[PDB]
């Protein structure tokens, strides 16, 4: 009783929608497509092998990792946003407010990815040193957010006198940078992030599975599940190819000018596999330069909404404003606590009397869909049968072969991040680092109301 | 000591940005934007009023809500954002997982605020429910949403044997619908959605006002800040006048291409501020039709953005790809909680020694918006100087104000929101209810993998 | 209220065989009279208590409710006291009592030395948010303070906590590192005053603000002192316990009693005998007398706790050399009077039925006799119940008695330059500028490993 | 792993002191030395030799003893204070504040030693007689305080219906006393009193270990380290046995008018050893007649002194008041929580900044040692490598063999305490106990103040 995501792209062609793709358009780029999904099979990114160490080298902590209450992710970014993703989508909401024994034996997890004290004072007060374990997390080795953190967490360790090489973890570089340095010279236990993986495709490395495992997350079947989507991944019948539609539909829109991805998630434990797509798809595919050094400024930007919450925000908008976003829904079908609504008594409530509460949400997407459709929005769906880690792992692998295929329809590189570096040089330079010398100049216009 | 919210909109303009608003642009529209400024003077909207019945209402109920260790919000979109945003701007992050004592004897605050059975059972599991009080709120007194969370807190009261009227306080109406009939019939305590009042401009009235005053916060410097803000967006000297300022400048930037706002709050208690605006602008501004009957298709999507989080996500995005954002930033100067960043006696380290974590993400907060002047990306701030009811209570009364000039000076209706009436139909149809009777048609083109 | 009964008898001729006789109280009368007669004449600051010591630490009193544990940081004359006021004036468990058991009123913690094993066991009982830390130190800068101040202050910032919000400064108003960063920073603060050393200080805001923060009667404690220091400066010595107490060790140790023992009946009065052994050593232990004489006089203090050492100290004390002069403190009302069941077997029908307190107090009556019989001299110091009118009465009546000594030995009571050697070795080992010893290599090394 | 005590004696002798011991007064006693050691080795007190049944009989009782949660030792004396110096030694200072499962599951230890009654009144108020076992220890089997304090446990569980044989555990005598004779005719489990181990030489009896392993010390590591000192203690090179060392200089010094022993031990949890160790040298060695029956009246107090503490108490006493005491430091090197001291930007502790907090007490230790050199004080250091039941055996044997050494260099009885006799007597005719008649006398004088 393992399934496939099943995708419904079908809202995504005419005549389902009055502007919708075409035979024409899908012919205009399948050999496009096929080459992508060719290039992907004989030159296979790192993130899509799977490695068995990764597996493999987090399980060997198992032992230890049992010593610990509450494991503190200290990331940010690629090494921070598939940590919570895999938190919020695969435990119950109150996972870190229940007792240990409602958690049957493990860990709570918090993840610290900013730098903002009111964040990091709220998860400091509800730890016990003692008893916690930080996962330092950091492909360089010095990401200044999580090094900030790292001294934070440190310093509370060594001013109780509890040994840091008992209490923190670090997930670096295997050879390069600060953080491993500090490995070597103080003797901390250690997992890598894999050097050919970039941190926002290394959520199914050790760095979203050591918090995963110590939680209690089956990371066996994530991979399982990722394994089987990333085989799919590499048919080159386009349409038994899920990640290959996903490329090939958003590449054709983004030309008819559509601007925005909108990734809807009817579940509010899918909400930051919804902040994970986000970075994976603006970061990789908002790119100045093409591969041959040309300027393109290319991008689609990637929205998070919510069912039903956000019929209640940005419906009105999606259905009547500018015809520039393509829709994906997740639909999730079976909940782990199905709540029946009850019989009030109430001739007005009939209509949901002794129904479960799901059917009702499920009940808001389906027409939350069709009247996109009727205002001849473009949309598709992804329907899991329940968060399970089979399921979550398919949609990591699926989204990552979709992000490596429309980086190929683009011409541009997915996997590296310039834009990211100029402004790190100002905070550097504001910071008083050594070597870091960026002057912001006083500006003529100054429009201040104060 | 409170102190208004500086704007600062220089990285809006030329030569600031290369691209950017000029005196001619300011020029074009400072007519159309004095008679917006006159027009919300002379035909305030009923939101701008600040009536004092929307506190005194409120604080009539306080001795009561002294008997409750929790209030749980039964609504949604209007009647559950304002809620959210008030709750983590305006109290610590682990509030609701603070003791009693630490809380001083105010409440925990939960909101429902969606119709997924993992978040309803998630927050029931966490009340105790003969101390807890359900503000059921919706203006219409009929959201489906609200009825089905409605029906199973009412559910359980009655299973446990717990008067109804001892544990719910309903929010609608004061004439019209279900909820204010139910209270006329059972004599339900009651609070009033202020009949000229739309769902996403109430806030300040008493559906955001209960669960503030509940939780312990000043509702009368909330309403303090609203009112110095709303007198200073009704000044004709648009350089004095912050609302009048966005309208005027995301005004001419629609104009020029800018299709996104982007608002990005450099602290994690703001983030439900932000979430709070999205409704705010995606709703009022996206609008089919103009108010002479014409098709326009008008809007500008809103986009969540946390710093600096998401510099880890988005930046290199805002940076390198289309130019179509205007990206506001809101800054926070001092925090509840300063933490020092410890001495780690690393050289490497030493950029951070002993300086407060806040004095970092202040740091990254001007880089960033640096790197995207230098990348002629419009952009401006909106700065507080800590998180207090007078800074968040500003900031309401500024962007509903900006809201409402941006509505007038699109020539639409900033007020309604018709598109969000297809899908409830549809919804309702699926569900049964009587008199509801749209028949979704099997689709032509079906393109699915399963 | 009722004063603190001094029975010398067990010191003097015919009691015991070789006890003090008329001969010898004539012989220091007039050198005690005189001593008595300069402390009325010129009397130390520490005798005056002032209304400002209370009144300064009650301003604080709104403040400290925020607060369930106090964690003093001081160390000897900054500590000891409060200590002492700790134990007697608190049950044992105080710390280990729920709030609703204490009223409301804090935990009292002090951590006065640098062993790691004891700050981290009190870190480890501690919320810091409902803490707070008085750092104690006269000049400002001792360096243990130092260390533990440093370490509270980094825990506060790591956390994000305001250190003007959990920590209150006890130093010199005008001198030193603590009251610069009190003038610098706006810690709120409270005086060492300026005439009083470290181990006279108890009864100043140094002990009375921990105590006041657990709910002891501070007021009680002040006028219990008042009343002591005002017997203490009667002229007729036979009515003035601290001149008795003075005269009878004076002559003492000039008869080769070179140890002063005091054995407590109760496991409260425990860290009163450690403040009285501060006070006794610390003032009396001088290598120079006023005229600059090298006289290496002192009396060496002992802390003994009955009935516990009657089963380690009590073979010593009556049958190896006769060294000692024995002070009993004996408590005869107790806080929780527990009553030894009838067990129904005989041979505890001695026992059955009666107050453990009445077996205690046997058993010191039994072990004072002994020791007469034995001709080792005693006295016995006798408290109605622990209460904090009969706690100020102790420290004043022994701060009294030690200034009167040091009159009659004719050395400065109130300095202690033997410690300063120690701390420049150690600065100079921790690399502190300006810190200069260098400790030799040795000729002999004799070393078993 | 394992390491012997250091011992350095250097500061004992010339040059190192002027005044010191000399290679003259080493030979004056070395033969008379060499003659204890080889009585030690021909008629070998108990004591010395830990009989496998110590630890056999205790170990046999370990299923039994996890049925409890806290052991409360009902003794005195050499029946009590061997329980408190291996619990303060071995267990973290708030091992009975520490929850049961940061005790790994082990029992809290609470030691009556008294009959004050606001000790055991404070060890009742901690304790749940369900959970607790009362181990009462006399060798006499009616020790008058053990009495009254096992009357005052045997009532509590009467009273409350619980059966005393489940909740109490005898050591005592073999075959002789009162206690000996409630196992016997009422069949509750007992453990031994060694028939020729006195009470101050019982601490590695069961007296001591059965605490012990109910609060998780390794007994077995604490008989290994007595072992190995014990056999450094019968090698007639006085050069290799630190007993013999202890004995000879103390010896030496005691008839130059060192009356006084000083041990002052740089650790908290090592304050109890100190007072083990003066009811040892006190009680064995403070002897009014020797072996002949001639009157000595020999005896050197011991002192109890913490470090650094006791520097602001008696340092100034030792360094400056006469020249009785010989000062033995214990110091230990390594502690279980090592608190590193906070940089705190202040130039003035730019000499603690980062450096652990036991540097400090160490370069104190070796200052304070150092300005008694200088002074002409002698003095002794032991220094352990950590606190360790290897460490903490060593020490007990050391000790127990040098106590017999000094007592065969003094020519007194060790073994015996006459001197404890006349107060018993008194006490217990006071106390109306049949056959005891003692009459105290009215005084003569009585000089008594009101
Ligand atoms: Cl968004
Ligand atoms: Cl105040
Ligand atoms: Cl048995
Ligand atoms: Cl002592």
């Amino acid at each position: 009783h393992h399934m496939s995501l099943k995708f419904d792209f079908s809202n995504l062609f005419e005549p389902n929608i009055s502007g919708g793709l075409t035979d024409e358009d899908v012919k205009s780029v399948e050999e496009k497509v096929t080459s992508a999904v060719r290039n992907f099979v004989e030159n296979t990114p790192d993130f899509a092998k799977l490695d068995r160490s990764w597996i493999d080298s987090v399980k060997s902590l198992e032992d230890w990792i049992i010593n610990f209450d509450t494991v503190v992710v200290l990331g940010i970014g690629g090494s921070g946003l598939g940590n919570l993703a895999l938190h919020y989508s695969l435990r119950p909401l109150n996972w870190n407010e229940m007792t240990r024994e409602e958690r049957n034996g493990y860990a709570r997890v918090f993840v610290v990815d900013n730098v903002d004290p009111d964040l990091m004072s709220s998860v400091l007060d509800r730890i016990d040193p003692k008893t916690t374990l930080f996962n330092v997390i950091s492909k360089s080795g010095s990401t200044a957010e999580v090094m900030a953190t790292y001294s934070i967490a440190r310093g509370i360790l060594e001013a109780y006198g509890l040994d840091p090489r008992e209490h923190m973890l670090i997930t670096t570089d295997p050879e390069k940078g600060f953080l491993r340095k500090l490995v070597k010279e103080e003797g901390f236990r250690s997992l890598e992030v894999p050097p050919g993986v970039g941190g926002r495709f290394s959520v199914l490395t050790p760095v979203g599975l050591l918090s995963a495992m110590a939680e209690g997350i089956d990371i066996d079947e994530l991979h399982e599940g990722a394994k089987d989507a990333f085989e799919k991944s590499m048919k080159e019948n386009i349409l038994e190819n899920p990640a290959a539609m996903i490329a090939l539909t958003h590449y054709l829109y983004l030309n008819k000018g559509k601007s925005i991805s909108v990734m809807m998630a009817y579940s509010n434990r899918m909400i930051y596999l919804v902040d994970w797509y986000r970075q994976l798809w603006a970061e990789s595919l908002g790119k100045r330069y093409n591969l041959k050094g040309e300027e393109v400024f290319t991008g689609q930007t990637p929205v998070k909404a919510l069912g039903a919450t956000d019929q209640h925000s940005q419906i009105q908008l999606y259905n009547e404003g500018p015809n520039d976003k393509v829709i994906t829904f997740l639909r999730v079908e079976n909940f782990d606590r199905e709540i029946v609504i009850p019989e009030t008594g109430r001739a007005e409530l009939s209509y949901l009397a002794r129904k479960k509460l799901s059917e009702l949400l499920l009940a808001e997407q389906t027409g939350t869909e069709e009247a996109l459709r009727e205002n001849n929005r473009p949309n598709m769906r992804v329907t899991f049968d329940g968060l399970t880690p089979y399921n979550v792992g398919q949609f990591f692998a699926y989204y990552e072969a979709a992000t490596a295929f429309m980086g190929y329809l683009l011409e541009i590189n997915p996997f590296d991040q310039p834009g990211v570096e100029l402004g790190k040089k100002i905070t550097f330079a504001l910071m008083g680092r050594e070597g870091y010398t960026y002057e912001i100049k006083e500006r003529s216009k100054k429009v201040i109301i104060e």
